[PDB]
């Protein structure tokens, strides 16, 4: 037997757990003995070609062993299911609103380096993310954080980024200028978006201090097309996020770090670490 390989007579559909634009996550039973016993699992699946960029996912999680990575447990097989371990305290997007007087300050700065970590593992394995967002940020306990889904996840070339085709559906909130302008991704192009996710984590994921809803203050929400455009401009100038509500100056300076309109001017993710773990002591 492969204990990777699930039967779809087994698997059996609970609810949903998120959503893309092409593919969703499910929460599923994997009941073999039929008497609901069976163990909960993530299922990814295609909204109903896609097939070669979930198969592309698949193997690049299959493949992936960091202890802030979610769990590849398998697949469900010319269409095909990602399985995963599935996490009940869902993505800091749910955790951290429900979460806040569990949470302090030096939680959010131990969450901060396990998302470094995982995002520092997926760099040396020559990754960029391309969509790091405190919404693909699963929480494991109140102790532990993992990288949940890798599905703008691309290969970086011998080359420094990978090269962007299709970005109709772009978080364009929490990319780098280089991203933007150019349609590249570097591993600081993923710096970049850390310094976002930080930002969110640090708000507690609230919907009113979201990247957008504050850029979006930042700029007009009624710019329709011209929106990026006019995003490009505000970078352009000199423009960030602001401070999180009581977050130190130590901190937005690790933050700042991250939001350099260069990237070869930008901190690394072991920088990060060391910094965070400073603070920590
Ligand atoms: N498609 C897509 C993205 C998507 O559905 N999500 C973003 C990644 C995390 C997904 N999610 N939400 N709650 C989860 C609990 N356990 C999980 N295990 C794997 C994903 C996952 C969960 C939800």
């Amino acid at each position: 037997v492969d204990p990777t390989h699930f039967e779809k007579r087994f698997l059996k559909r609970i609810r949903d757990l998120g959503e893309g634009h092409f593919g969703k996550v499910e929460l599923c039973r994997y009941d073999p003995e039929g008497d609901n016993t069976g163990e909960q699992v993530a299922v990814k699946s295609l909204k109903p070609n896609h097939i070669a960029d979930l198969k592309k996912e698949i193997e690049i999680l299959r493949n992936l062993y960091h202890e802030n990575i979610v769990k590849y447990k398998g697949i469900c097989t010319n269409g095909i299911k990602l399985i995963m371990e599935f996490l009940p305290s869902g993505s800091l997007k749910e955790y951290l609103p429900k979460n806040k007087n569990k949470i302090n300050l030096k939680q959010q700065l131990k969450y901060a380096v396990q998302i470094c970590k995982g995002m520092d593992y997926l760099g040396s394995r020559q990754y960029v993310h391309r969509d790091l967002a405190a919404r693909n940020v699963l929480v494991e306990s109140e102790h532990q954080v993992k990288i949940g889904d890798f599905g703008l996840t691309k290969a970086i070339e011998t080359k420094e980024y990978y090269t962007v085709k299709d970005d109709r559906d772009s978080p364009v909130f929490w990319y780098a200028p280089e991203c933007l302008m150019q349609s590249k991704f570097y591993i600081a192009s993923d710096v970049w978006s850390f310094g976002v996710t930080l930002h969110e984590l640090l708000t507690y994921c609230d919907s009113d201090s979201s990247p957008m809803a504050l850029f979006l203050k930042m700029i007009g929400p009624t710019h329709g097309q011209m929106t990026v455009t006019r995003l490009v401009n505000t970078l352009k100038e000199g423009k960030r996020l602001p401070c999180p509500p009581n977050c130190p100056d130590e901190v937005y300076q690790l933050m700042r770090k991250c939001w350099e309109f260069q990237p070869s001017n930008r901190t690394s993710f072991q920088n990060l670490i060391e910094g965070f773990e400073a603070l920590l002591k």
